[PDB]
């Protein structure tokens, strides 16, 4: 059956094509496997919430919006009985069975490793002809706020620029009490009942109450305005858009953003842990989040019942906790061709849990293809990223491009451009970093008090869990470019490190003993035919490389909107190294996991395709794009 | 069906009294569940391997020497084709097929955690009269061999007298090549054809060749001289007589020695890890146990399959690696009434699998009235001892008695008399000592580079995985004595620790963050009632105790053979100090497992009956014993 | 933390006793393991949702009367807002927001095995003083209703009494539009403004909307009028009281009544299959059923995380389709010294998953000491009756007694009163039948056509799944009371089957083959010292029993409200039948799950204690109570 739902129809329609109904949630009521939800142009104020379950990727329930037509779905309601208090400060009430069980003016940012928990923050939000608030924390904060200019990015610990400066001066303050919520907001100037202005209201726009309502297919909508909440791994994880635990979901073709916290999320649901270490607060969150992999595991984790999603083609911006989320829910699936920036730059709280995509426990997940900047930390695979492939992705103009913490691996990051000043945060073992552009720093990192799980290839199924010893990295055929002021470019770090497993298995057992013995040898790196400029450094036993100091590649990232343009200039001696194609074959299996580098299908893996998708001739250069050469570079890379 | 074997028999008869079988292992090949095998008077030289199992509790097969007769199953054989070489030295040869695939003078004492490893040793052994040998490295060491009266216990690194100092002028050596097996031995001018000589030729005495050979009974016998191999928990596990991975043997009223490693193992088999660690050399052995649980889980581990033994009412000795060994294998087990002595003590290697009795995963095993003594170590719970309750045991003239390693319980060790020197190595938390006299020191020490699994309660279900931060230990009414030239006896051990599970919580919390201000804090101890004599010395902020540093309870343990008795001498004050009847209800829930501490069946436990299962008042003597009381005391404890 | 919960209280309170909160669901959104919520006299119209779980039984979340208060709990709201029309029909109207997502009144009767499909029924109910209504599918059926005094009996097709026969004149029916709600009834002639009139408005009284909430005590409550689902084992099973897919509650000391379906659920949960048959068609409810299992095992189903609830001293009456319902949700839970009765009477609507109990998948569920009467069948245990026992049960005036369907033991049914003229509806195999008083019919017959699931010993892990043959069942030591016309009383059914397992291996294996030559020979029975007397006959190959069809017993059950008597003469000749004392030894096996009668904690079970507790010796009178002899007797059974 194909349903439409138009703003010409009624709810006690037939929801045919002549006799449409008239909300989505409507259509999602009677919605079966292999139905279609065509949904006409206009704007639909309520949260999309799918009853019953696709059977097969042939038998899905499919939702999207009709050809050419623009349809948005929005958490919001604008509000148009606002009352002036004085100066630019006005006010407006509701009672609160507007907002039924879920008021986003009561609901507080709140949870697991939330770290700005002075200042307390809440869900709802206030937007001007679109354009989101911050909050202040009393009324007095209203009347005369201060336009600010830069901020303090937190991990970095650096004083940068505010994006959008003037929205600085926009700020709201609510109070609920057992009968009414009233909300309070300055608008410099404006009438908010003549201007477009909104608030949040709902916490989701399209996301299943159920869990296990598999195989649906959600395109071509535009979604907005979710008071989400913060969403950390040992909580329920709930977004703006999302599978809520089940399978096989394909998101794509979607222009999504002011998301509270998370946008998209294929993270977990509250039964197998909700916040243990704020609420109980016998034991950290470290702990609680390895039991909830073995919770989930009980009920089901495994790619029969959970993950294979396909998030694809969106454009996903101005969310304050993450474009995509999620602990667990993402196992197997594919992010691609998406296009993710603006998150988290409003800063109105921070905590652990902040970066464009976060996934933990992204099992056999490809990332690739996608546009990611202006975030305060690009991609973030924190506990088993185990078979996850980041491949073919622009990162710029972000404070960190890339985290990859407490993982075992093997886990590939190939034919990338990293161009941030910090480009990755390792703490981590078991990575191969293959035919990247990699322009800023590296902080690499062991992790001796914080062991996680590591599994059987392409599998749920636990094998054991480790401590991060450093090391028991592959790093080929990297453009490696330093710069003036910046620290720890290249591959330096691991200098001490054994070169082969065969010298680390000697050395450890030169004196008989267990641990102990293993513990005092460093793992092995295989590194060879990458280059350094500009300060970039080299691991010192490396045997082929390029190394030019002194040489300047002047790399500009030239973003014109829907284009984006790589400029770059390279030695003659660029074209002196040649880099081999990876593969199984070639990459050495990860010590403690023991697997290989393979394909999610358990297939050996060949990467022969670069940032461009040209086919990699056997004598290749290096670096992302074949096509780079000696000279002057300037390449569409979006 | 009750076969009967007798000497007088044939394996081609019906296997009826009165047309007995001749060998066990003819009656071990057709016996099916509920049927019986009686044993008449013989020494039966060979390794009897049960081909069907049992079927339920009631329908098991029951193997059991015949009422009154003397039945003895042997894996050695007599030897009389010695020739004398020169002096006392005298020499037999034997062809390899006499020992078939397995010939304990090639095979080595070999594998994970054996540390003496320059001085190479086999599984064979040579007896005179039932006197074993010591092995010797060259041939040269047969002529002239040195008689020992001391040696060093490696663990303690303290010189003791060697119990039976004339055995260590006796001597073996021998060398297998192509195609014959040569034994040389010094019988120090004993004729050794004229003597009754045996040497080790089967591996073991009583084991099944195929795992899940379930409910069989072994009662009446007694087994000796098994070419037993090092049994780690990363290896397969065989031992003299043992259920190879299965459910619900009883292992009764047998006599059982010479051993060369483990004599009753309820150990592992080879398929979930077999000595990677020594073979493969690429990670440790710490590493691949914890493998090997998650292995074992996929292979069915669980209550449903494995374990639920019982080991009573037997005599264990003479054995070089342990009494009763097992990891996984054991798991819900009852090991009780076991009289077990002369573990490891002639030190011909050593390594971090002796003791007594270890179990790996003593998941809701029970452990009581067994009398342990003269072994280098009594008890070790290695890993996992989730529910594993030691009560009222008697250890004495031990070089250590109970070790407790890299567990979070709840473990209870209630009502034993820990009468050693050196009584306890705590190298783990959620332990709960509840009214035992302990005369020796306790080694506490944190583990924070290996993580260990905890399980749900009552399964073998796994929750999680932590390291040992140490405290989080009870101790209640528990009588401690000191020694001069002793050191750490006591509970002042735990002086840095916070006193309730409230406390910690709230030191915990007092700024922000997650596993860091966990770790800055130290566990909580719940200890109170006990008495410090001697040289003890207490918790400090313990709120009731009776401490007198110089009162001499001149503790002795008398050993008259089949009896035992307890001599003590107690002050006045012993009076004043009253201990209360500890239960799941009075005692804290370890923090990390957060479980409570109860019977295997899920029911409320109550402490209320002490080491001679007097039920005993609520207000009741301190220690083990409630008849001890101020001034002389001799009790008869064996 | 004891929170108080009073009509005087604030629900912006401190929820102290002093300061006391005004919703007992205030007290549950804030109460956390351990804690206790006292609630004061009073009657709360709210469904109670339990937020925080328990953690263990010491560390249990408790929701308790204060002690001596009547505090009841309701679906209900009393309606004083009707408006007469004509005669004796009155009418209200409600704004659909009164009853928010769920209206009664709209919501349908409907699933798998409903088989009233012509005649539509909804979940509303009417009351006047307390007593429900009958609803009419026509508004013109209001004005003159008919009083029946006698309805068909569904199952037995036998026209019997109504009990309340002036309640068939008080009639209900409801319109619900886009708007509104209108509810007429027929009061007869009583003003339901002046009289206190309620209607059904909530669908739960005490239930969780999350699952896994476990360790929550409810106790000393009157709970009633919850709209209810119609609760098949293939859909969501909620009730007015139930844990919702958790473990460890107890439910005691409450009176509860009035749910359109069933009272207290201790079953299922949508994820896991939701009438499937119903709503896709595809497949049969039997097949759905299957499935169901295997997704509950994936989902954790097992001891470890559901089940071992507590129900014991309640009193539960007025519901249309259970007393206590639950497929799977009930594994290892005990049921007893509970009061069930008028149990699906009404007869509003009828389908195949009546009666006062109601169990599938009762694994070793012990139900005992209950007493139910006035029911249309008074226990039914669906599929998977695995070590389920069934014991001192007293069932009276019942169209039927118990119900086994498709089940395959082993399970038993000993001690009981079975008083119903058609007593047993055996649909199974595997069971024994031991000391019961059975005086009405058995209907025994085979399914050839269902397979259904038999399980390892205690424990949901599936081994198989079998047909019914028929037989393979015990009878021991009963008393069978026959009847003028009442056919099939006794133990004739079984005249064709062996007598034995040996029996029936050798007749099986007469000619080679497979399973055509085990379905040719009927299965054994295992009959012995069974009484017959007033026409119930017995096995023809019973050796020892006593036959006395002209002997009248002249059976009665004297119900005097709070206790009730059982009224019984025995000839001379009972003094000459002497019972044995059965126990798991006594018992043979079942054959295909080839398992034993045993205690759920694998311990031999001994059935020497009657239905008056009373411990009986070797020798003693067969039937259910030692105390019956020769001649009269009048013993009070509750």
């Amino acid at each position: 059956m194909e349903y439409h739902v138009a703003k010409t129809g009624s709810d006690e329609g037939k929801g045919t094509l002549k006799d449409p109904f008239l909300t989505i949630n409507k259509a999602a009521s009677v919605a079966m496997a292999g139905d279609t939800i065509i949904v006409h142009e206009g704007v639909y104020r309520e949260w999309v919430k799918p009853k019953y379950k696709g059977l097969s990727d042939k038998r899905r329930i499919t939702y999207k919006a009709a050809e050419g037509e623009k349809v948005v779905i929005k958490g919001s309601e604008r509000i148009q009985s606002w009352q002036r208090v004085e100066g630019n400060v006005w006010r407006c009430q509701l009672p609160n069975s507007f907002f039924g069980e879920f008021n986003p003016y009561k609901e507080e940012v709140f949870g697991d490793w939330l770290l700005t928990v002075n200042e307390k923050k809440h869900l709802g939000d206030v937007y001007l002809n679109g354009m989101s608030f911050y909050e202040v924390t009393n009324y007095e904060d209203l009347f005369n706020p201060q336009l600010r200019t830069e901020v303090l990015d937190h991990w970095t610990q650096k004083i940068v620029p505010i994006k959008n400066a003037e929205q600085t001066k926009y700020v709201w303050y609510a109070e609920v009490d057992r009968e009414k919520t009233t909300i309070y907001a300055n608008f410099q100037g404006a009438d908010p009942n003549e201007e477009f202005v909104e608030i949040n209201v709902r916490r989701s726009c399209f996301y299943p109450v159920e869990t296990g309502i598999d195989y649906i297919t959600v395109k071509g909508f535009e979604m907005a305005h979710a008071a989400t909440p913060w969403a950390p791994p040992t909580a329920d994880q709930p977004g703006l858009i999302g599978p809520n635990w089940s399978k096989g979901w394909i998101i794509e073709d979607n222009i999504i953003h002011d998301a509270k916290c998370s946008a998209i999320s294929i993270g977990k649901e509250a039964t197998t842990g909700n916040n243990y270490r704020s609420i109980r607060k016998d034991k950290p969150g470290y702990q609680y989040q390895l039991e909830a992999v073995f919770n989930a595991k009980r009920n089901g984790w495994s790619k029969e019942k959970i993950g294979s999603h396909i998030i694809r083609n969106n454009t996903i911006y101005d969310c304050g906790q993450n474009a995509i989320v999620g602990h667990l829910g993402g196992v197997f699936s594919e992010i691609y061709n998406n296009h993710i920036y603006n998150i988290a730059l409003k800063r109105e709280f921070y905590g652990h849990e902040i970066a464009g995509i976060k996934l933990h426990a992204a099992i056999d997940v490809q990332i690739h293809h996608n546009r990611i900047h202006d975030c305060s930390l690009g991609l973030w695979l924190d506990w088993e990223a185990q078979g996850t492939r980041v491949s073919k992705n622009l990162f710029y103009n972000n404070n960190r491009d890339v985290f990859v913490e407490v993982s075992h691996g093997p886990y590939l990051v190939d034919h990338n451009i990293l161009s941030s000043e910090y480009a990755i945060d390792n703490m981590s073992q078991g990575g191969a970093y293959i035919n990247n552009l990699i322009a800023g720093k590296m902080n690499q990192r062991k992790v001796l008090n914080r062991s996680t799980q590591y599994h059987l290839p392409h599998s749920t199924e636990v094998a054991g869990f480790a401590f991060v010893y450093g090391g028991d990295d592959r790093f080929y055929n990297n453009i490696f470019i330093g710069k003036e002021g910046l620290e720890n470019v290249g591959t330096s770090h691991y200098n001490n490190c054994t070169t082969s497993l065969e010298e680390y298995i000697e050395k450890v057992n030169e004196v008989p003993g267990d641990l102990g013995e293993f513990e005092r040898v460093e793992q092995p790196v295989y590194i060879n035919k990458n280059a350094y400029f500009n300060g970039a450094e080299p691991f010192e036993k490396e045997k082929d490389n390029l190394v030019k100091k002194d040489f300047d590649p002047k790399l500009a990232i030239i973003d014109e909107g829907d284009e984006v343009y790589l400029s770059l200039q390279l030695p003659d001696e660029f074209e002196n190294i040649v880099g081999d194609i990876h593969s199984t074959k070639t990459l050495e299996r990860v010590r403690i996991v023991d697997a290989e580098y393979e394909s999610p299908d358990g297939k050996e893996l060949v990467l022969d395709t670069d940032y461009l998708d040209a086919k990699k001739p056997e004598n290749s250069s290096i670096g992302p794009i074949a096509l780079l050469k000696k000279g002057n570079n300037y390449i569409k890379v979006w």
